[PDB]
């Protein structure tokens, strides 16, 4: 914590910690991060993207966001992890080092962080934001399930006090509108990963209909080639195949939202695990989980440069 190299990837962290860690990557790495702010919590807390970048002027680029589900902890911590091995790797892996030499790629570790500093003081099990409804006690709206695709349709719930509550419109939630107006902005999004835990499933559109996407066949086969390669680590097993069809159907979720503005490459990771532990993941299980996806997302992303 005097260097990203003395951090401890192997623990959990807080907030002001994983936002001292971003300043600190910048520091030492500022020819290949910097850190945008791209908008404000709802109780007031900055949003902040990592960008990584070799250069250029608005390349084709890659989202990843983690933490949208603010008890799901494995996700930020493996976000952290992903941040520096991005700056390790970069010239040292080949494909990893020929994928940044043609494409951006942005990185958002605390999705929710109103929610996430909620579930270090009050509730290690809140989901959802803390917008406040004024009509209920009920705090908080599902983030997954306030983006405009399928909004409202079955797989959300018009209860403010669901777990899965949708907002009253679409894009409600300053923190699920500030990434649409910067994908929107940007324009040139290749790929667009959100990663959540738990289950250890590789989910691609859509959630909210049973209708198969145009695009199903190489998807599958993406999806297909990145659980082999995340399982060759460790041998942890993933399934994967359509949202509605692997976990349950669920409408207003992030990547069919950008499935439909577009952007092929729309998937979403359950990391580990089954259920022994659930959301309450051992932290010595932080760094194998975030080792073995990170062989699942470059698998992706070399799709991406490729075509
Ligand atoms: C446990 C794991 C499946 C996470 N889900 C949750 O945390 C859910 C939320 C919920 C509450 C009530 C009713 C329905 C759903 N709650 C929950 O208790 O999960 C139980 C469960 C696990 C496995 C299978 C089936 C059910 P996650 O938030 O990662 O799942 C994604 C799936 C998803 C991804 C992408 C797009 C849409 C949906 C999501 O629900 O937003
Ligand atoms: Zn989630």
């Amino acid at each position: 914590a005097r260097s990203t190299n003395t951090f401890n990837y192997a623990t959990y962290h807080t907030l002001d910690e994983i936002y001292d860690f971003m300043d600190l990557l910048v520091a030492q790495h500022p020819e290949l991060v910097s850190k945008l702010q791209i908008g404000r919590s709802y109780e007031g807390r900055p949003i902040y993207v990592l960008k990584f970048s070799t250069g250029g002027s608005n390349r084709p680029a890659i989202w990843i966001d983690l933490g949208i589900h603010s008890r799901e902890w494995i996700t930020q911590a493996t976000g952290v992890w992903f941040a520096k091995k991005f700056t390790e790797n970069y010239g040292q892996n080949p494909s990893f080092t020929a994928i940044l030499d043609s494409m951006d790629i942005f990185l958002e570790i605390v999705t929710n962080p109103n929610g996430f500093a909620f579930t270090h003081s009050e509730n290690r099990l809140w989901r959802k934001t803390r917008s406040v409804t004024s009509s209920s006690l009920c705090v908080g709206v599902d983030a997954n399930r306030n983006w405009d695709a399928g909004f409202g349709k079955a797989g959300a719930s018009s209860s403010p006090c669901s777990e899965t509550y949708h907002g009253k419109y679409a894009n409600s939630e300053v923190e699920v509108k500030s990434i649409v107006d910067f994908v929107k902005n940007h324009g040139n999004f290749k790929a667009f990963l959100s990663i959540h835990s738990y289950s250890q499933l590789l989910l691609y559109p859509y959630g909210y209909t049973t209708q198969s996407i145009p695009d199903k066949t190489e998807l599958n086969q993406v999806a297909k080639s990145a659980v082999a390669a995340l399982k060759s680590l460790y041998g942890t097993s993933y399934k994967y195949g359509s949202i509605i069809t692997t976990i349950y159907q669920a409408s207003g979720g992030s990547i069919d939202w950008s499935y439909n503005q577009g952007i092929k490459y729309s998937f979403t990771f359950e990391l580990r695990d089954t259920g022994r532990y659930g959301f309450l993941l051992p932290a010595s299980q932080i760094i194998p989980t975030a080792q073995e996806t990170w062989l699942g997302v470059l698998t992706i992303m070399e799709h991406t440069v490729n075509n």
